[PDB]
């Protein structure tokens, strides 16, 4: 019941898109390669690629990344304790003016979850938000994360327009997942997580780029459980977002969900800006 519409590559005022950002929870950089995730990146040819759940360090990266032309500025963050879990990457054609790691809070900065890249007219944040876990074992920690992240982004957005992208591990509203009723007590659709997302949009403020453009479009998901053939059945959740400072809405051309790109239990999302 879902086919992503064609790429809209001009802005509301007819200006051509010039900046293409792709974000993807890859479920392990090495498995993602074995599952032919990198071939797709080459076709998409984004100016900036944000990756979540790399499960990799800046110390143990695959060598294919070094030969990706068009994405030669590469920044990585992995947990401070063990390796093989979480982790994020940000790869850019253009060198950012400044790259920083984490959200300025030691409590929340030990799991390789956030990279901040400052560009000329905007700041890009990519995030892998803590999953509330099986049995919601981490829901209280996730609530702490949500507040600290919100406060961090509010301060960031006070100085420069913000693009936040990544796996935010929440389906905001019922339209954002195939089975809302059955998941209201499962990670990603608890009232606590949904309210945190709503407060994030209102507080910073940020706009949900996809839902701004497609306010009434159902069955549009970016994650499906590996099990039970969920992806072939489109039993999914929209967990991956581009959230934009409002001043970037005149530059917004499109916000895509790359449903057919394989390699992970998430699919990529792609943003087009006329910037
Ligand atoms: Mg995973």
């Amino acid at each position: 019941l879902y086919e992503d519409p064609p790429d809209q590559k001009t802005s509301p005022s007819g200006k051509p898109a010039t900046l293409k950002i792709c974000s993807w929870n890859v479920d392990g950089l090495r498995a993602w390669i074995k599952k032919k995730g990198l071939d797709w990146v080459k076709e998409e040819a984004p100016d900036i690629l944000c990756l979540q759940e790399t499960k990799c360090s800046e110390n143990k990266l695959p060598a294919e990344l070094q030969e990706l032309p068009g994405l030669s500025h590469q920044y990585w963050s992995a947990p401070s304790d063990k390796e093989g879990y979480s982790g994020v990457g940000l790869l850019s054609r253009q060198a950012p003016l400044k790259v920083s790691y984490g959200i300025g809070d030691e409590e929340h900065d030990q799991e390789g979850r956030v990279i901040v890249a400052e560009f000329d007219s905007f700041v890009l944040v990519t995030a892998y938000v803590p999953n509330a876990g099986r049995g919601l074992v981490r829901l209280e920690y996730r609530q702490r994360w949500d507040e600290a992240f919100r406060k961090f982004l509010k301060g960031l957005a006070s100085r420069k327009p913000l693009v936040l992208c990544g796996d935010l591990n929440v389906a905001h509203e019922e339209i954002d997942l195939r089975n809302p009723k059955g998941n209201k007590k499962n990670a990603g659709f608890t009232p606590q997580e949904r309210q945190g997302f709503g407060e994030l949009l209102q507080a910073v403020p940020l706009a949900d780029s996809f839902r701004h453009l497609y306010p009434n479009t159902p069955y549009a998901y970016t994650f499906w459980t590996y099990m039970m053939n969920a992806r072939s059945k489109n039993v999914g959740w929209r967990l991956d977002y581009f959230l934009l400072s409002h001043s970037l809405l005149p530059a917004l051309c499109d916000s895509k969900i790359r449903s057919k790109a394989l390699g992970s239990d998430h699919c990529p999302i792609t943003l087009y800006l006329a910037l």
